[PDB]
């Protein structure tokens, strides 16, 4: 699914993640924006093997299982399809915990490179929230 933009803060929202260890709304949209531009089914390879999935790029060496990345610790205990999914729950629990680890949202190097220091509010600009 490729959410629109307002439709995704929506989303987010109603699952819990505005505020979320003290992330305003506006950088998980922000972080979706340019992780996968807002498209659920978005998966990209990386260099060590693990590949990243869904509309928050999670990664499949940490945190969903894939059956091709050696030392999968699989930490959200999913399957890293269901990342994949229309329905954005597994994705939102699984963001909750990695942004929970200790280094908040610098988890997600492209929140960090494009999204931190900005002005994220702007990306719930319109939206009926």
């Amino acid at each position: 699914k490729v959410f629109g933009r307002c439709e995704l803060a929506a989303a987010m929202k109603r699952h819990g993640l505005d505020n979320y260890r003290g992330y305003s709304l506006g950088n998980w949209v922000c972080a979706a924006k340019f992780e996968s531009n807002f498209n659920t089914q978005a998966t990209n390879r990386n260099t060590d093997g693990s590949t990243d999935y869904g509309i928050l790029q999670i990664n499949s060496r940490w945190w969903c299982n894939d059956g091709r990345t050696p030392g999968s610790r699989n930490l959200c205990n999913i399957p890293c399809s269901a990342l994949l999914s229309s329905d954005i729950t597994a994705s939102v629990n699984c963001a909750k915990k990695i942004v929970s680890d200790g280094n908040g949202m610098n988890a997600w190097v492209a929140w960090r490179n494009r999204c931190k220091g900005t002005d994220v509010q702007a990306w719930i600009r319109g939206c009926r929230l």
